[PDB]
């Protein structure tokens, strides 16, 4: 009896003073992350099991992906200057009610008093698990007085894909970030946390595409609405503006038609000035021209600064030529831009994009056909 | 990747005009089967659907689903519209791999504006 | 006590250094695939069980297809230059909640690295 | 601060538009621990019973005990 007591005391002292361990249950999502990380780190895992991800895509598409996990039992891993025991015990006693699997857990067992190794391993596992996912932008529509997830998540459009001016987009992005990351400044002074922006310009400037691109770069959601339609009313507009989801930039178009004339001109600004709002209420208004509008709309508590999108410039033309054609003579791009400017002065980016579509993978032909465009 | 790098919508359109009885629809189904892609047929010559309905259904088309339309002559000659269909086709709202095919008897009633980038890319005639 | 400790250390060293294994649970869809593949590869499977696929097609059509699976227990297969042990253990402890079947798994056990 | 034996639990939230927000938290590992508080040394026993599972939650029965000398 004395030997057993001495052994128990020695073991408990050893564990409490010289030994470190970490446990992850099967219910926790970190279980799969740690299993995948340990599989990736150790290439020569002789004992292992397999799991397949099977997806039945439409029209009878079988998509099966094979993945490998360490087999249940004991493993030894050499990490840092330490040898760590990994115990994957699948308990043969009971089954999880939520999932329908026998109780499982994993344990990392190491010698020393340096818990930072476990923290670093866990952070690396989190990073590896997160790096596979690709960010997506979800489109939202408005029906009646309700926002709906319309369509499917959209791939985020890169910022450099859309070019507007030398630094206008940079200024807009900087102002948006400054407004977003400083809510304390607004709440301390007791001012509503809302912002409005106005983009008036010739059609074909890709204003909506630029809005989607900046929403993707900011990772914020976008909710488009066509106020020029008579289906919605002033009160419906007020409700949908107020019921907009979190971090959801709301985009509106064609202010000229409604402001000229359900249809209203001061009702929209009254609804915009309403106290009922949401966290980070950003509204963008895209239109062809500003002539039909009034300075009252461009005011604090409303559209803050006005930005105008222009036609293609020499810098814009050479930047879009470089973006389309991956690596050529810069002098060729300069000559292309000069010829385009000589031929036309009100050239829009949409026309240039269509022209480049007409001459896909044909740089020299497009250069020689500028006079054809005239 | 080539399309997304240049910032161009990932959509394509094809036109097959020819005499009736050439099996254009059968060939469309056969190529859809070989590509294993799904097919969604629509008769735009009917007046049941409108321009806005056409825009919604074009935009809400499922993934890898080639959309087939027939009888452009009747609608373009005249719910019924001739430029509304091309406006809906040019709409930004689309899906991943949005391929549209248009089968018809003849091209006389149509216009060169329909055969353009961002629209039907190359014209093929069945003999 | 020393003999038990020595045997345990020898066994764990043997498994960790010289022995390879793979496990497939019954929940995973690869279970049926591997069972069918092992049935097809080995024609002379003396111990086996049967499963029928019964379909009631319209107008009273009975379509029954018979398939054969290795019986639960131990089997030996000669593949490549290796003799592999196959253990189909149907655990008589608990029943799967999702499906309504007792817990099952299959194991492939082979010598080498 | 120096809890050598510990386990980890993450709070994972799927915010709209595919926002992954994962927060890591650390709990003492099941077993025996000793804490020095006030003028006392208190034993903490976190026993996770391997007999039955809670019906309401779906977790094995667990409890924690603080054990101290004095009145």
């Amino acid at each position: 009896a004395m030997a057993r007591k001495g052994a128990q005391l020695g073991l408990v002292a050893f564990r409490r003073h010289y030994m470190i361990t970490l446990e992850v249950p099967a219910r926790d999502r970190s279980y799969a992350w740690l299993l995948s990380w340990l599989t990736r780190h150790s290439t020569r895992t002789q004992h292992l099991s397999v799991e397949t991800s099977y997806l039945q895509h439409e029209s009878g598409r079988i998509s099966t992906k094979f993945e490998f996990i360490p087999s249940p039992g004991n493993h030894f891993i050499w990490y840092q200057g330490k040898w760590i025991r990994v115990e994957r015990n699948r308990d043969m006693q009971m089954v999880d009610l939520q999932t329908g699997t026998p109780w499982e857990s994993v344990t990392f067992t190491a010698l020393g008093t340096d818990r930072k190794v476990f923290f670093n391993i866990l952070e690396e596992a989190r990073a590896l698990a997160l790096q596979q996912e690709e960010g997506k932008t979800v489109m939202y529509t408005a029906v009646g007085s309700e926002w709906r997830t319309f369509g499917y998540p959209r791939r985020r459009r890169p910022l450099d894909s859309v070019v507007l001016q030398q630094g206008l987009a940079d200024r807009i992005v900087k102002d948006i970030r400054e407004f977003i990351d400083n809510p304390k400044w607004y709440i301390d002074r007791g001012i509503p946390y809302r912002r409005g922006y106005l983009l008036y310009g010739p059609p074909g400037c890709g204003k909506s595409s630029f809005i989607t691109a900046l929403a993707g770069e900011l990772e914020h959601s976008i909710c488009l609405l066509s106020l020029t339609d008579s289906s919605l009313s002033d009160d419906r507009l007020n409700h949908l503006l107020s019921v907009a989801p979190q971090q959801s930039l709301v985009l509106l178009e064609d202010v000229d038609a409604a402001f000229l004339s359900r249809l209203t001109f001061s009702g929209l600004l009254n609804a915009l000035d309403g106290v009922a709002s949401t966290e980070a209420r950003i509204v963008f208004m895209t239109t062809n021209y500003i002539d039909r509008l009034d300075p009252a709309l461009i005011r604090p508590g409303r559209v803050d600064l006005k930005e105008y999108v222009g036609y293609c410039s020499h810098w814009q033309l050479t930047q879009m030529f470089q973006r389309f054609y991956p690596g050529q003579a810069p002098s060729l791009a300069e000559n292309f831009a000069e010829h385009v400017l000589k031929a036309t002065s009100e050239i829009s980016p949409a026309q240039v994009q269509g022209y480049f579509m007409l001459y896909k993978n044909d740089p020299m032909g497009a250069v020689h056909n500028i006079e054809s465009l005239r």
